[PDB]
């Protein structure tokens, strides 16, 4: 309560040390240099660092050796390959010559047909936090003989004895520095997210104390601000009717009309999010999505057209879902005439656009402010 | 690695929500209003919200309704009991007949307020951590004549089970204000920590300094920002059970200092793992014997000191930093060792707890350099 201003000065100093300095590049370039040196010292032809996108269940390479020292991004399902084995069970996997005689290599053999790279031997290592969380998977490919002709083909340059126990321990000279880059950035992301959530709650307290508006009008202001920042045509807060197992809301049209909408939980994108507690971001054109039947019927009834949609859950203090926000129709940049319902179901060019991952992160502060208001506005009014 | 720019834009969103809006006053005034309403509805003469300062081990009032700041040892009184055992305490009339009231009876001689009944409730998080102690005093009769004395307007049947339940209508709102602000404070400090690690990666990637000079650069920046005369990084001889460091004197000299772990402020902090902030004048402190001897040997004088632990990956101690002598702003004569033990005016100042929080970023940068500077240079 009494440290806000001082902590804001600390935030400003954090911005001074990071803003405009190209830290994504500094961090990625250093990671690349470490990986190169790690591979050189362990005698690997190629060295890859995989990260885990747990939202999409995929391992993707933040650093990965390519042909002619120009690198590409490898992306696989998090359960597949030796990389997936290391991600799941968090053991070192050492594959001796020849990897292709191992039945675990089937996935890799299919990927070779595309990449043109041939893996004979491998050392794959989990990078773990102190708690044992997966930070990354480091994969070293094709142990090399220390001396080969400079024009030698891969099959002649490989060392049939593969990677050794001494190589695995040598990797520990580098492991801490790799962890530092990956863990420092991750920790920055999480702290920034928790800081934002806390700030959004504080801002909601300020709104409720200073306003002489209803709950209804306070929630409208939050959704209208969200809509403006994200360049959405409309926005909506759906509330739960627990008794009937339904969502409801009151929309306002281009007319001067107040219409109530009601959808069963489980039906439509709002209903799906209410049932699952998990966001959905539906890109243009929403009408091509297999779950769009509900939108099609409501659009025709309202003289509107839903083309893109960001649907996110709103929670309690104790993880109970109490609402669902929607941003409706990311606006394409430019000037266009208003939508005319006589053209249905044709999508107007003005809504040929989609919400992205940035819109999702920026919307979260508005979701939190809505939730705080729903839970606390009645007590705040009494006071 | 690939989300730094997006997250920095989130930091700017956060600043736009909070900057220049007088939030310390908005939050405190709302907390005050909710406390007033809570006391009115439960019929308490007075209502207090205590917070726990963990480092000083004190309970202190952020709000009082029915106003001064009350401050007690964290283990004393009914408030202390609720902070420790985390259960509701309902005291019937008359509180003073209860042995547990002795502390309050002594506080009463000072404040002049007389407590007859009480309901003290723990406010807890999901995990069972203490957020606050809410203490309601002196249940009132629903009607008393306009100018009735306190003894005449108290209800001698005290607070009810229903009063306890009615409090839960206000508890969530109180939690919101206290927890949201706390979460912002902790997230901000953890964000600076991670930012300082990233900054170290930048420094070590673009550096041509060896380990010794890298560590000196970190400590020199630390003393510049917090206006200390000198600064020091002690390393551990984990073998002789000793600390060592190489100081540079105002002259152009190098000198090794050795302290047994356990002795001196550096040694105490190494054996315990807890920071110490020794205010002016450090020579008045019980544990200052080592500083006094070392000062005479160096022709120096230690007047204030901020001594902090430095850890590796898994929270094992790899060093101790010191900022030495917060400098008084102005222009003063150089310290002359012939004046010993007189403290010079240039060092008549102290480090505050804001310096402690800012210094953590340099502590982390030193720890990162110890573990990574040599490898980074090899790759470069
Ligand atoms: N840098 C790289 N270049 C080409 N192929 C790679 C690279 N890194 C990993 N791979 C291959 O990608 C495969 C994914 O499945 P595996 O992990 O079983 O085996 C992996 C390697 O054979
Ligand atoms: N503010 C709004 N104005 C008009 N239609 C809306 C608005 N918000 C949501 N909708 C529509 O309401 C529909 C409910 O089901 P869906 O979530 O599938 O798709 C939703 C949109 O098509
Ligand atoms: N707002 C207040 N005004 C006067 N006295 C108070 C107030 N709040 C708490 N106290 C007294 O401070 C005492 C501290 O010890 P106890 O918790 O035993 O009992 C507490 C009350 O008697
Ligand atoms: N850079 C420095 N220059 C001179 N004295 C120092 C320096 N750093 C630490 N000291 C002194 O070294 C002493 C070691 O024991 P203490 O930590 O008790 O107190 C410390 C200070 O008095």
């Amino acid at each position: 309560v009494t440290e806000v201003e001082q902590k804001l000065q600390i935030v400003h100093q954090t911005l001074s040390m990071l803003d405009s300095h190209g830290f994504e590049n500094i961090l990625q370039e250093m990671l690349q240099s470490i990986t190169l040196k790690t591979g050189e010292l362990l005698g690997a032809d190629r060295t890859t660092i995989f990260l885990l996108d747990e939202e999409k269940q995929e391992l993707w390479s933040i650093v990965a050796a390519g042909e002619g020292d120009r690198s590409l991004e490898i992306r696989i399902p998090a359960d597949k390959g030796i990389a997936g084995e290391v991600a799941t069970f968090k053991q070192v996997v050492n594959i001796p010559f020849d990897f292709y005689h191992d039945p675990r290599s089937i996935f890799a053999q299919k990927q070779e047909k595309i990449t043109g790279y041939r893996t004979y031997t491998m050392l794959a290592l989990p990078l773990l936090s102190e708690q044992g969380r997966l930070v990354a998977v480091v994969q070293l490919l094709n142990k090399l003989k220390p001396y080969s002709p400079p024009d030698a083909l891969l099959a002649e340059r490989i060392d049939n004895q593969g990677f050794t126990s001494a190589d695995e321990q040598l990797f520990q000279e580098f492991a801490p520095s790799i962890r530092l880059i990956l863990e420092s950035s991750r920790s920055f992301y999480i702290a920034t997210q928790k800081q934002r959530a806390a700030a959004a709650m504080m801002k909601a307290v300020k709104s409720l104390s200073q306003s002489s508006l209803d709950l209804e009008d306070t929630l409208k202001r939050v959704m209208d601000e969200a809509k403006e920042l994200m360049n959405a045509d409309r926005s909506t807060l759906w509330l739960i009717d627990r008794d009937r197992h339904e969502l409801w809301t009151k929309i306002t049209q281009d007319n001067g009309s107040t219409k109530e909408l009601r959808v069963p939980i489980g039906k439509g994108f709002a209903g799906i999010v209410a049932a699952s507690g998990q966001k959905l971001n539906i890109p243009f054109d929403l009408y091509d999505h297999p779950d769009s039947a509900t939108a099609k019927q409501i659009d025709q009834q309202n003289g509107y057209r839903t083309c893109s949609l960001l649907c996110m859950p709103v929670f309690n203090g104790d993880q109970e879902l109490i609402g669902v926000t929607q941003l409706v129709n990311k606006k394409k940049t430019g000037e266009f005439p208003p939508y005319n319902p006589e053209t249905w179901p044709i999508a107007p060019e003005c809504f040929q656009a989609s919400f992205d991952r940035n819109d999702e992160e920026f919307m979260e502060a508005f979701n939190i402010q809505a939730g705080v208001a729903l839970q606390n506005a009645q007590l705040f009014a009494t006071v």
